[PDB]
């Protein structure tokens, strides 16, 4: 029986696995993701609110994993948000990035076209007891190099060494999810659209959010992703291309702050 894998692990071994076109669960149903963002397609509209973050701000040691498909951070519903058009408050449920090696193939998402260096995703689950395609609400950040280095992520780009091979796990050092995330300023304008999860079994549940503006880190950062941690427990085929193709938007609009 074969499992889910992304292109560049099919053409990088010989291990048989489903590559994306080929992935089953809901993977291959009509409001999948990602997708491109034709921005001035996006209407504005004006119940899309600003995001309200809470334990955001608190300084934490958080568990951090390589799970062979990316690296996860694991947040235990130690942080929420609300506003941003949500009928309720989400708790933070894993941080993971998507990423290439080179500056316009790491993004999941695109916009207008463009694609960018990593795509970090925020996964949060709905609270219950306010009232499904909205169960799963998404915060995604896109990802391009800058001249300066991004101090927030150090801890998270310094403890990939610790977690090389697929199954690994390690504590990073003290940090907040704040730390990870741009200025409140650059939280104001963001695309909103409902869609699936990007891996199996891709169920449409999701909320999303693509924040417009692009987190910078120095290209050093983005490298140490895929310098550092691996598809395999041998360490033959570095991470990097973790990117699910992009998917038809259907009839579904996508609508903007
Ligand atoms: N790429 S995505 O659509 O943002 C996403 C969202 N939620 C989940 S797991 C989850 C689902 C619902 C509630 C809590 C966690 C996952 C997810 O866990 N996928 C399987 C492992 C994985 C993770 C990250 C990248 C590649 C592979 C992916
Ligand atoms: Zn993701």
């Amino acid at each position: 029986e074969s499992h889910w894998c992304y292109e560049v692990q099919a053409e990088s071994s010989n291990y048989p696995c489903l590559v994306p076109v080929k992935w089953g669960g809901n993977c291959q149903k009509d409001r999948q993701s990602p997708i491109n963002i034709v921005t001035t397609k996006a209407k504005v509209d004006k119940k899309l609110g600003r995001f309200f973050f809470s334990g955001y701000d608190k300084k934490q040691t958080w568990t951090v994993q390589n799970n062979g498909h990316s690296v996860m951070m694991l947040l235990e519903n130690k942080a929420s948000i609300s506003g941003g058009g949500l009928p309720a408050p989400y708790q933070a449920k894993q941080l993971h990035l998507h990423w290439s090696d080179l500056p316009y193939k790491g993004s999941e998402h695109s916009l207008d076209g463009e694609h960018f260096a990593m795509e970090m995703h925020i996964v949060h689950e709905k609270e219950k007891g306010t009232s499904p395609e909205d169960e799963i609400a998404v915060l995604a950040f896109l990802v391009e190099a800058g001249t300066q280095v991004n101090e927030g992520f150090q801890p998270l780009v310094e403890a990939l060494s610790n977690i090389p091979k697929p199954e690994m796990s390690t504590t990073m050092a003290e940090s907040s999810l704040l730390d990870l995330l741009p200025k409140e300023e650059k939280l104001r304008h963001y695309f909103r659209y409902l869609g699936s999860l990007t891996t199996p079994t891709c169920d449409e549940k999701v909320v999303w959010t693509v924040f417009r503006e692009p987190i910078q880190l120095h290209r050093e950062q983005i490298l140490a992703f895929s310098q550092k941690l691996y598809y395999d427990k041998e360490q033959t085929v570095s991470m990097k291309d973790n990117v699910r193709p992009l998917q038809q938007l259907g009839q579904r609009t996508v609508i903007k702050s």
